[PDB]
């Protein structure tokens, strides 16, 4: 109940929402039904437009208008925002050269630039180039400030997700708003587009930026507006609140557009349709640009200009059906479109079954469109996997396409020729990011990065410190003129032993044997030397990794390798290795083929057996440093150590042994040499962070070996790669993956050929930042470069990700 007979004189568009039954005048009353009577009247005043004209100039205030061009408007706050241009001779800003913002030229009062993020919907980042001429006021921006190629969104790629995102730093398995629509089994509660479920706040988890500005003493515009709010007003308003009082007036402020999204629904992303939408965002923005410069706001205020995702071409035909699947159809629900999520229809049908689901959605058809997963088998780059509110069974849908439950799902619910929400990688749901203003550079391109990581910035721009969120927080330092943030690298929590010779080979009884008994004073001195670190300059070019936890590791050094050696999970956290563009590729000579050798630096109580292997009947090994890149005949040996073995399904080790036998040397004589440090991760509950020991869920048969859930590579090398990896004098280029330890590869729909037609793009799929593979593993890398470390922030959370230009 509202009762609505409160009035909302003096208070239009008030900051601090009222409670029921109290009736309210702020931006979203509208949407819970709760505005004053008398709202629409005071409020949403439209007489006369939204400009001034030649013959309004001066005109006696008529509080009915829209907007005034009255000689008292300026103090008053509400002139129309083309009141200087009509009416005092000024140009509109887009007419304006720009000149560099040195400092923030602010009126008296203001203690801080305030900041103004205007986000559109379904901003395809390819718009900026393609939609250039049509939009020259964001141009400007674009030109003028600092701007990306595009900004990576989170999957998946939709609208509530993705706000929401931007607004907290936070993975949408961490915020909790994981779809459009989303069903909560713990709540037993349904979210929706549509309705009044969504507005309780028990769906929506981290700490947004209004909230932390307001927990910290900043006052914050609201960020949402009432859909029938024209755009026109939300600026006006913006623009009203800039011209309060010092101790009453917002330090940031958001903006929100509909289009282009909207159209590209019914029009495509290129339909001809397109450029109206285009146009018309661009003349908001130019409003809002002429409103500030009215105000002397405009080399003041900090902008953000950044979309929430893109849009693709999907029509009603390429839609896949999963009655064409499963005979069981009507026992599951499936939240549709752009990706799948899948679950069981009834909590009382026993009868129901996943793992028989998975399998009749696997490979079935030749060019099927969507490819079924487990949650937890999802690429680890998406991040979408700890969350109650993701359902086990997730359908990855192939960019274009859609998929239903039925046909009449698809007919009795062609519309639409736009849609959006495929796997973030995909480059036409990238979208874009432009900063302007005081406090962000002056004509400056960035690389591209993900919306995770403004949150962060938007702290920096406002003095707060960001609550706890997945950004890296001075990764995006580069986009600053000032208010950098200065991290200091994380202290190591665990150092290593660094163990000599220390066991005889007879103490080991692993079941292990090794045809490696055939006998020098020339060369004695040497391997002695490759023991003690004489070569590990060369194969860890930045310095050990640093580990961040409690635990028991050695350090161990070879003529081709080096190891952090875990005495607790008996096998490597890292190995480290550097492969020249002039190394050779070697085969694992014969007498070598099951050559497994006892480690004298390790205690045999600290080590793997061969024996648990022999009778793990699902279980086989592979080694981190490979066999096939060993420097010499005599370095070989070192790679059959039983400190270099870790436990690989045979299905796997498929994709591994090519990995290690082929691509390491292709991508060596392309990178011009590639360091490359290898190792296992251990995510058994899914939520991207490293296991401790006793969450692991499966050991190699009769032992306490733990079989890792993914195996990860980082492969480093110089930017300029006229330079060789082992002799850098710049930037660092690197590329990683997270590789899923399955027993099958059913994931791979062509893996019954040739490696060379799958393998590759398998690993593609699983590509990953190293921060990543930081959270997975708790290491810290690149320890010790010639880099700054705002620098190496920003390498560590590059994806690459093998989309076309
Ligand atoms: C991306 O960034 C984020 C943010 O930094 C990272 O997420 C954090 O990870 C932390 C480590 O897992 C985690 O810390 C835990 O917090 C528990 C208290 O949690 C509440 O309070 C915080 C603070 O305000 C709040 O943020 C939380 O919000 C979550 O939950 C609500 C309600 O469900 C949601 O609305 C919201 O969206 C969010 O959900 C997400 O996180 C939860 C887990 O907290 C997931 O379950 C969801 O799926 C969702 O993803 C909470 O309201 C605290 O109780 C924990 O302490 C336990 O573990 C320690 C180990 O130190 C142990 O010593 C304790 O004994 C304790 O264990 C006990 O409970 C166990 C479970 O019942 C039980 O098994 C034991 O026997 C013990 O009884 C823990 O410290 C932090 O909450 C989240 N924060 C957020 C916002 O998600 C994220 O890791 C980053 N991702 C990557 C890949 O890096
Ligand atoms: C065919 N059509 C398809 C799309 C349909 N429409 C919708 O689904 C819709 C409607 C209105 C909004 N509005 C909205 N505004 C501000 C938001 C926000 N959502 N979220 C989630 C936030 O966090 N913030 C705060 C913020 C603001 C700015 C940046 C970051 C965060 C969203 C989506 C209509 C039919
Ligand atoms: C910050 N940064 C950047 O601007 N580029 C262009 C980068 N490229 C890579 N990696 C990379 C990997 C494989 C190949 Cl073949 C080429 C480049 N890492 C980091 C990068
Ligand atoms: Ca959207
Ligand atoms: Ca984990
Ligand atoms: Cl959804
Ligand atoms: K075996
Ligand atoms: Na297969
Ligand atoms: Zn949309």
């Amino acid at each position: 109940w509202t009762a609505t007979s409160g009035s909302c004189k003096g208070r239009c568009f008030e900051l601090q929402e009222v409670g029921p039954p109290d009736c309210r005048c702020d931006n979203l009353c509208k949407s819970y039904s709760s505005c004053c009577h008398d709202f629409d009247e005071l409020c949403l005043k439209t007489a006369r437009g939204w400009e001034c004209t030649k013959d309004r100039c001066g005109e006696v205030r008529n509080e009915e208008n829209a907007c005034h061009c009255s000689e008292d408007c300026l103090s008053r706050g509400d002139c129309c925002t083309n009141y200087q241009v009509v009416c005092k001779g000024e140009s509109h800003w887009v007419d304006d050269d720009c000149e560099e913002i040195k400092v923030p030229e602010c009126p008296a009062g203001f203690v801080r630039p305030p900041l103004i993020i205007f986000s559109v919907d379904g901003f395809r980042a390819s718009y900026m180039k393609k939609g250039s001429k049509v939009m020259p006021n964001i141009e400007k921006l674009r030109s003028c400030g600092t701007h990306a190629p595009y900004m990576r969104p989170v999957y998946p790629t939709k609208t509530f997700p993705n706000l929401y995102t931007l607004a907290t730093g936070l993975y949408p398995e961490s915020h909790g708003i994981v779809g459009n629509s989303m069903y909560d089994p713990v709540f037993d509660a349904s979210f929706h587009l549509r309705g009044r479920e969504k507005f309780n706040h028990r769906w929506w988890g981290g700490q947004p930026l209004w909230i932390t500005a307001t927990k910290q003493g900043v006052r914050a515009g609201t960020f949402f507006w009432s859909v029938s709010i024209p755009h026109e007003r939300r600026i006006l308003t913006i623009l009203q609140w800039l011209s309060l009082p010092d101790n009453e007036r917002p330090s940031v402020y958001a903006f929100y557009s509909e289009q282009p999204d909207f159209s590209g629904h019914k029009y495509g992303p290129f339909g001809p349709e397109m450029t109206n939408p285009l146009r018309e965002i661009d003349k908001t923005v130019g409003q809002l640009m002429d409103g500030l410069k009215q105000l002397r706001l405009h080399r003041c205020v900090n902008v953000i200009f950044v979309g929430d995702h893109g849009m693709e071409d999907v029509t009603c035909d390429r839609t896949e059906f999963l009655s064409n699947y499963l005979t069981n159809v009507d026992d599951i629900t499936l939240v549709p479109g752009t990706l799948g999520r899948i679950r069981a229809k009834s909590i009382n049908n026993s009868k129901y079954d996943p793992k028989t689901i998975i399998a009749a959605l696997t490979c079935k058809k030749p060019d099927q469109h969507f490819k079924p997963y487990m949650k937890q088998h999802l690429p680890k780059r998406l991040h979408y996997a700890n969350n109650r509110r993701i359902e086990d069974i997730h359908l990855l849908v192939d960019r274009r396409w859609h998929v239903a439950r039925k046909p009449l799902d698809v007919y009795k619910k062609c519309f639409f020729q736009g849609d959006h929400g495929f796997d973030n990688k995909v480059n036409s749901m990238q979208t874009v990011f432009v900063g302007y203003g005081p406090t962000f550079k002056y004509r400056t391109k960035v690389p591209p990065f993900e919306n995770i990581e403004l949150y962060n910035v938007m702290c920096d721009l406002l003095g707060l410190k960001p609550a706890p969120n997945n950004g890296t927080h001075g990764s995006l330092n580069h986009l600053l003129r000032t208010n950098t943030f200065r991290p200091t690298m994380p202290d190591e929590v665990s150092r290593p032993n660094y163990p000599g010779i220390m066991y005889l080979q007879s103490e080991f009884d692993l079941g292990c044997t090794c045809d490696d008994k055939v006998e020098n004073k020339l060369e004695e001195l040497n391997k002695r030397l490759h023991t003690k670190g004489s070569t590990k300059e060369r194969h860890l070019l930045y310095g050990r990794p640093a580990v961040l936890y409690r635990t028991s590791y050695d350090i161990l050094y070879h003529t081709d390798f080096e190891s952090g050696y875990s005495e607790i999970f008996l096998m490597p956290l890292w190995t480290s290795y550097t492969i020249s563009k002039q190394a050779e590729v070697s085969s694992i000579p014969e007498h070598l083929t099951n050559c497994v050798r006892p480690d004298v630096r390790v205690s045999p109580g600290f080590s793997q057996n061969c024996l648990a292997y022999k009778n793990d009947k699902q279980m086989s090994y592979g080694f981190l440093f490979p066999p096939y890149l060993s420097s010499s005949p005599e370095a070989k040996y070192d790679a059959f150590l039983v400190t270099n073995m870790v436990p690989m399904y045979p299905a796997f080790k498929r994709v591994w042994a090519y990995f290690q036998r082929v691509l390491v040397k292709k991508y060596a004589s392309e990178r011009n040499g590639v360091n490359v440090i290898s190792g296992p991760i251990f995510d058994y509950n899914y939520d991207g962070l490293r296991d401790t020991e006793d969450e692991i869920k499966q050991y190699v048969e009769g032992s306490s070996i733990p079989v890792p859930t993914h195996y990860y590579s980082i492969i480093t090398s110089c930017l300029d790669f006229t330079q060789p990896a082992d002799k850098c004098d710049g930037p660092l280029s690197v590329s990683s993956f997270i590789l899923p330890h399955r027993p099958d590869n059913d994931e791979s729909c062509n893996s019954s050929e040739d490696e060379s037609k799958w393998v590759e793009e398998l690993m593609k799929m699983h590509t990953a930042r190293v921060r990543d593979i930081e959270h997975l593993t708790g290491l810290d890398f690149y320890r010790k470069t010639s880099r700054s470390y705002s620098e190496i922030l920003t390498l560590k959370t590059y994806l690459h990700t093998y989309e076309s230009e």
